[PDB]
């Protein structure tokens, strides 16, 4: 049959920005249908409510098997509000956030919602003297490349593909809701990379990515001297740029061996697989 | 004065992906309020329709000073549908798209619509054999790095920022709507780069992102032999990855001359500017 | 048997610069003898004729099995004159040219001439303000790498050596003359690369090289505003530099797989073959 | 007035391959007229003689102010033969060779001819097991990039341009004939590079290119064990590839400072000069 | 007056490997005289005791003005014995260590010892399965590149140069001994880089280097699973390799601005200074 | 049985800096015990003698099985005094040096001393106007990287490990002492690289490094003009930097084939071996 879900996006995150598209890359999955609503970058308690009310507003006629909320710091005012509104609705919800979301990690099991906490999806150096729109874009391009090439996006894809199957089974229980925490070590469980050094390079990429957070936090919430915080947050961007280079390096190693894992979606939604370039998705 | 807008996102394009965030990079603007709605990757006449209705729906109470529709190919069934829906509504609308929209450029002005066509925002190789979620994301990472580091996003931002000023003047006419077609030569009319070699590299990056389109189509809708179109779409990706490298290069040149242009928004919406890293934006 | 030929070089084309040397790379080939005549970069109607005359003059005593004319744009005043002069001669001939020669592909087949059209051998951005002597050399370096590392030169070689064999059968008929149009898609129907990704990188590299031509054309003829054509002709050169680096990346990929295809000429003229580095060519 | 000269090319050398073209880059120099003749790669005493015989043969009606012979090792059988025939003609000649030509350096002062010996124009790894047509082209592309970007070609261009002036004065005396030896230290008497590190990098690139010859020679003429000579010549080619990278790196520094030295020819033949990209050749 | 000191090296740290050499880079200083002793890489109490006793026996007749002990973890048993032994002597002493030394910072002050703790001097992935002699050297090469190119070594050089001047006046009090903790933020207050982006890339390099320590600790002392720790320590090395490239990029930015800081020693000990390449130090 | 040795370090050489460490990479060997003494960068006769006397004085109660002296030029005055002193003692001794040691090769054999001369271990551009501490450290970082990644250090490790086993049997004869001369060709007959291009790239790195010596020598002892020798020595440092990148390139190829050789020491001193990342050493 056909499964449906709603995506609410407040504020920006590398994972939230891509989460719904990781489910139907070519737009040929006839077995799903999604809606996307949000308040852009804004994520204060007010805008959040309005967004979740905009999702509950259309879920009435849309009737989503599950709703997903994606944004930074799920333990902050704005996002906290939205955890409430979704925990108390006739819809199974999933909250996708970053590392600060480990604070309210217990509280999320309580509210009965699923979650995808990406640690390497670090906050960017948000300081007016440094972060303008373009810098903002450049940083996201480097983070997108590290989360994709290291195989973290695969984890999110497969997590929302294993749910979309239980959604067609007309049985979405809280035991079916994912409870994930993505980090460098997560790659130690997969078989993503055939070349071991590629895994080690992807691991290093994610380690660096996770570290970008502390640098951005310090420069934005701790250092108050212009002469010190501008360079600090900028150094957080230089780090992520390198993590992106490491990610690319990992991918190229897999190209040298012709083992680049590829798992596309069949028109009916079933996840295929392949390693060799001219292999034809199995 | 507080301007309002509604972004309709159907299908995916690099420009539509970040278009709204380019207007409030740090979420500190208190002169704007946005509501984003879309049907994700799917952009057929059915989904597109439901999305615009969804946007017009909330537009009654939101009261946007304008509505923006972004997605690939404005000449396609769905986009054309949305193009007539917005033209017939009492809302000043803008259409953001790729090269394929040119076929309906003279047609959009008659509908009284504003448009911004980004030629280098090329369609990716959407073959099930090559394009899986990861690959799609990686593709957009490079495409984003391109549109950002080459100055194209600052063009989009500039156009909308000037529009948001008009939206405050309580007067948005067909003359105040943007009618731009971005391409490699668009940089010739700007002073984005201080280093002349940074610009020509930037131009090369956009010229190459532009050619990527021909290959993606030649392998998605033209060629039908399995043994040819897979290598064809993958070759379009390699082109995008190197285009992104030329963009990174150009920016590193602006970094060596400490002439990296940054144009961040003040809390009141005012667009500041600076070249030197240590200088505050004025 | 010892085949012979006379290459006429008028103008500058990457394929005409190497054409004869790809036939006797180590100069230890004793089954062939060549004579090279030309008037340097000048390819005007006068110089072109004075060149073909020298070739026809030398051919009297030399007595070649065929005569090759290499230079840019066979459909120009100079090349056209030479195209006709050779057709009227008693000597078989082949025309080495770029994309601009396709205009006269049908005509050359009528004149009974043979031809090899290399689409990716793009014209350089010749605009006094940019293309000085050094820059010209530089551009030709990148292009030489692209045509060499992608496999285009091996296609040229396999065609000219297949002809020299028929030239030993002292009977070269128009049916034995080459009629090739090299471009990105040529690699698709070959086995140059053992590594798949090295192939699509080579294909990506060839597409870019081809696309440089239009850029150089736009800036050398169409655009007449100095403030714009200087940047444009330079952007085309930054593009070919990228194409060269891409070709290099492809060769290194073959190296990681110890599969660099090498096909050297034995002292007798036979084309040997090898993959593995320490493997003898047979 | 108008100056003329003939160029004989036997065997290949990076400088011998570009020599003529470095004097008329766009082919719009009306004050010169060149002719090019040779036997391709072959350079044995027989082929050489037939080549210098074909140059003197056309020099009858062409009446050249000076003839130039270019090819590897001007102290070998073939080339030595050509020094004889040119020293014994009514035409002033210039011998273009590589480092092995310093052996017959004094003997050439005696024969009364000029010479340009480029030390960094190293011999390649000419072994059947390594050097095929493709590899041979890859090497010349690297060599071409270093000879150009390091500013060596500029030295050769200036030399033949200072001669083409004294050739319009119909006074080509042996004193006006060039007696040059070019190597790493040539850059110390130049102004080629404004950035001191770009010069330093170029010096290193030349030093390495020069040292490549010693490796090639060993692998080709000294090491007789196939298991050792193949890797040796192959390493000589890896060295040249990095030299090309260093040269390129020097050029990029110059772009960074907007000081890329350009010396294009004026339509009448006088060498112009400029630094800034948009400066307009003066 | 000649300044005398004894350096003791037990175990290995980047900073301790180069500490004494940074004080006499050309070996032409006439104001210093050094003795270096140690037990190589072994830093257990037994060996460290022999090392210090070796130094104290030498001090008898050599009469140094100060003694330096350098090696990892000032808090470990072996280094602790050295601190105890040095604290009990009459010779002013300094402890060079890494992050773990912070645990005994209070103890060192109470012991009258000086110290320089370099946090970016990270412990390597010391697991037999991954660290052999060559990998150990590779890591050191990268670490050295990071500490030198970021400017950390100039901080250490600086500290000791002042201590040496005071020694020449036989007046080294406990309050003269350095108490430095070096890390990413140390660079914020140095006039090391003229290019702001070079400082930011360098800060990024030091941040990543510091991060390496944590990753090496996890793989060597926490994770006990062979399958998990081998990849973890190898990823630690990948991070250091990338940190080295950042330091290298910063160094190349200074070169582009012909602003690389050099502070060589004059024959009489005076520390000169310069920026421009051809500028003489003073 | 535990082997004991003393290492004497005077002056600085890449190999003398790492020698002892390569023998106990993780400090977990039970079969060895070393003592290190030296006079830092100073290697004049007075200092060298003071150093050797320190060693021989320790030797009395330490009872070393063999003594190693490492540092620049075994033929210089200082090093020569060391050779005379050690050749005059009862302790078997090995001299670690650079190319200039070849001069006293016969003299060393007549003295009953062993030797390992590392030709690529080149002297740096030791000119005050260029070489300050930071640059000295950066040069050694690249040289170390070269000596490690190319396998030169593995050769050094092997020579000493063999000598160590002999020591454990109290049987070190003058015929057991090494007489090695390491250079580019040394790599031709080792098992180091599985990939041939990695071996080739490693050879290229050694050739360039070996060549760096001559450039530094020219700039330090021959050229006397500040305006010539500054750029000269600096170009020696740019060469080394590229030799390091080639060594890194060779290492990355091995990683692509998961054939990176690692020969770690077992606790009992046994030299293990492995190739595959996940493969345990045996
Ligand atoms: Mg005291
Ligand atoms: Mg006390
Ligand atoms: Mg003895
Ligand atoms: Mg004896």
């Amino acid at each position: 049959t056909v499964a449906k879900a709603i995506f609410i996006k407040c504020g920006n995150l590398g994972t939230s920005m891509m989460m719904d598209m990781l489910l139907d890359e070519r737009a040929d999955r006839e077995d799903v249908e999604f809606r996307v609503v949000g308040t852009s970058v804004k994520m204060d308690p007010e805008c959040v409510e309005a967004a979740v009310e905009m999702a509950l507003d259309i879920a009435e006629d849309f009737e989503p098997d599950f709703i997903v909320y994606g944004g930074p710091n799920p333990a902050a005012p704005g996002p906290s509000k939205a955890r409430e509104m979704l925990a108390d609705s006739e819809y199974p919800a999933v909250i996708i956030g970053d590392a600060p979301g480990l604070k309210v990690k217990d509280e999320m099991e309580e509210q009965g919602l699923g979650y995808i906490l990406v640690k390497p999806d670090a906050m960017l150096g948000a300081r007016r003297e440094f972060l303008d729109p373009v810098e903002m874009a450049i940083y996201n391009a480097d983070l997108m490349k590290v989360l994709a090439a290291t195989g973290v996006f695969r984890v999110v894809q497969e997590a929302f593909d294993e749910l979309i199957e239980k959604a067609k089974e007309d049985e979405i229980s809280e035991n079916d809701l994912p409870k994930l925490v993505i980090d460098r070590n997560t790659l130690l469980e997969r078989e993503e990379f055939e070349n071991p050094y590629a895994m080690v390079k992807a691991m290093a990429a994610l380690e660096i990515a996770e570290n970008v957070a502390d640098v951005s936090v310090e420069g934005c919430f701790v250092e108050q001297d212009k002469e010190r915080y501008v360079p600090i947050v900028a150094s957080a961007h230089e780090m992520m740029r390198k993590a992106a280079e490491l990610a690319d390096e990992a991918r190229e190693l897999e190209k040298s061996n012709d083992a680049v894992l590829r798992t596309p979606h069949a028109p009916d939604g079933k996840v295929l697989s392949k390693r060799k370039f001219m292999e034809d998705p199995e």
